[PDB]
């Protein structure tokens, strides 16, 4: 039980870099371009890896060029693939990112292809006793949660010792998704959900989606340059200043590293204050800088 | 492989990779959204006539600038896709393969482009230098560094003074953008393309009046041709006889984009063939409008 396993997405973002975000109608020359592998899961895994943890990726791949890319890239971080479920209908997705380079803004445009989400008929092919924690991103709900329920099935069977940490990301103001509320031991939810759901603010989304976690769970929401709260079984709301680099140059990925970084603290042993510390804190120094390299 | 002598059309120029996204609403900063549709496709003025001649069945040859890495490959293969020779390519060692991101608002058509960027280095005269220039029957220039293709020019026409008439490289050259260091590339080419929307930014109102209001500045013997789309195509050669075909309109309009490079393509090819101007500019726009009621370049054959 020494990986860390991440359960999401790998998306190839065509990044272009430009000094204001264009007006509609508009033509802008961009200042640089470059290729990222992307997706929430494996953005985590990226920075798992530079933090030290190792670590295995998990999601829908289609063999390609594309696919050759991304795979060099996981390699090349010590990510481990070979749970990968290579499909052989359909392509990989990617997006186009645009970067407001005095602004740090990252706007971006999915191309979301037919390839098939991983199911629980692949996840229950996973040898669950490589990995000390299991994150998931939210994506195929009502099958997640089978992988989930499939989690807490191993962990009746086992010593609290070697019980398997389990964390949820629910980003997108989808409904579906609501109900890996739900699951896990860690829960993430976007400012982005919070908002969608009526909430303004960090502190007001804890105390109003609380009551949906599963019982003795953290409820964890990020909100940018605001920091980000935590709140657990006690009633205590955690609080953490945000770690704004001085010039904010690239905030894509900064969510992504900012669970990661969690995990990773929590998965130490670490305590939620120091784990929500530790969060903003690299999600913060990405902020400074172009891509993941450089936040160790 | 063996290239026999005098057989290739080269082009050169750009080549980008465009990424075109169909979304419903223009997206707001910071957001994320899926798009409707998304295609990777080349693009750019050579990288185009290049695709036109290999489905006309020239056998044609692209040279232009692109640095190792897998917008590159993409690119090359697509470039093989359409039979397109690229064994001339000036390979860098500093650079972005050029690539584009276009956003296309599904509800009103807009499009907003957010433009490859700058540090791709052009072809240089020095690039061109090294290039055997025997396999070439007509080389085809897309205006864009314009001091050093005034010198590939000039190598080009020091080329011919050294062979009989029969094995003398046609040239044309293009100025589709409008921008001053251009202006000094009329002057070279048997062949001079110049585009509706530099007439109009020199202030001409129709291609009439740019062909008679540009031809001063070709040289003795060239041939200056001008697409104004909707209104067909002119030409005005040495004796001072202004052509003209009409436009040959499609049943209905799909896309325009690379009409241009397809006449332009079109165009050369004809006169490559050996017919009259008359004939090539008519030729021209009968595949150019015929290409506006298509996506992309399958149908025009
Ligand atoms: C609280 S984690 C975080 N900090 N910042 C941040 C804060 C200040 C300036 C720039 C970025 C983001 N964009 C985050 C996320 N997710
Ligand atoms: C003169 S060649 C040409 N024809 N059309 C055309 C003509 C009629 C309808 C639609 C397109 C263009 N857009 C061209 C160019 N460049």
């Amino acid at each position: 039980g020494s990986q860390i396993l991440c359960v999401g997405l790998v998306v190839l973002d065509v990044i272009s870099l430009v000094d204001k975000y264009p007006k509609e109608d508009s033509e802008i020359r961009c200042l640089s371009q470059r290729w990222q592998r992307g997706g929430n899961a494996s953005n985590s895994c990226t920075v798992l890896s530079l933090l030290g943890a190792p670590c295995a990726f998990m999601g829908s791949m289609a063999p390609g060029h594309v696919a050759d890319f991304l795979v060099a890239d996981f390699r090349r971080r010590g990510v481990d693939v070979s749970q990968v479920a290579w499909q052989s209908k359909g392509d990989t997705p990617s997006s186009c990112c645009i970067i407001n380079n005095s602004n740090g803004n990252r706007t971006i445009v999915l191309h979301d292809t037919s390839l098939p989400d991983v199911s629980a008929t692949d996840f229950e092919k996973v040898d669950l006793t490589q990995f000390k924690w299991i994150h998931i991103e939210g994506r195929n709900a009502s099958e997640q949660v089978k992988m989930l329920q499939r989690i807490d099935a191993h962990n009746t069977r086992q010593p609290p010792e070697q019980k398997i940490r389990v964390s949820v990301e629910v980003e997108k103001p989808r409904e579906e998704l609501f109900q890996l509320f739900g699951y896990g031991d860690v829960v993430f939810v976007s400012k982005d959900v919070a908002k969608h759901l009526g909430f303004q603010s960090a502190e007001e989304a804890l105390r109003g989606l609380y009551g949906r976690v599963r019982k003795g769970a953290v409820l964890v929401c990020a909100w940018a340059e605001e920091g980000a709260d935590a709140l657990g079984p006690d009633g205590k709301l955690l609080h953490s200043d945000a770690f704004p680099p001085p010039r904010v140059v690239d905030t894509l990925g900064a969510g992504d590293t900012f669970n990661a970084s969690v995990i990773f603290s929590l998965s130490q042993g670490r305590s939620v204050q120091e784990a929500l510390r530790f969060g903003c804190q690299v999600a913060g120094k990405k902020c400074g800088l172009q891509g993941f390299d450089g936040i160790v």
